[PDB]
């Protein structure tokens, strides 16, 4: 089955994002915030990131930055959710490489299509 990583600071979020991956099937993997995040990438490659913005000890912009500075992770596809809801906050995250931007609130329907896509690519 195809591997999820969600990197959100709010448990509750990565919860009910984690149940609708489920759902289809996939695996997922958790991270509280953007170090525990690559702390995990070392051991294990997903076929999915959805990645959080504000988070304490490494935001999402610093995992962006990141995950291009490793050729094993520079093609992940990344979905950034995220309750930054500016034009510019979106500039920013797609200028890094994500793929999507997506805002909270979280729909999960809006959510599994595009996940499901990004997947099928
Ligand atoms: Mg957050």
């Amino acid at each position: 089955s195809k591997k999820v990583l969600l990197v959100d600071d709010s448990a509750p979020i990565r919860k009910m994002v984690s149940f609708v991956l489920k759902k289809e099937g996939y695996e997922v993997i958790e991270a509280e915030n953007g170090q525990i995040a690559l702390e995990k990438l070392s051991e294990f490659t997903p076929d999915l990131i959805v990645l959080d913005i504000m988070m304490p000890v490494m935001d999402g912009f610093t995992v962006l930055k990141k995950l291009q500075e490793k050729e094993e992770w520079k093609r992940i596809p990344v979905i950034v959710l995220t309750a930054k809801g500016g034009e510019e906050d979106e500039s920013l995250a797609l200028s890094l490489g994500a793929r999507k931007v997506m805002r909270k609130p979280f729909s999960p329907s809006q959510f599994i299509e595009e996940v499901k896509h990004l997947l099928n690519e």
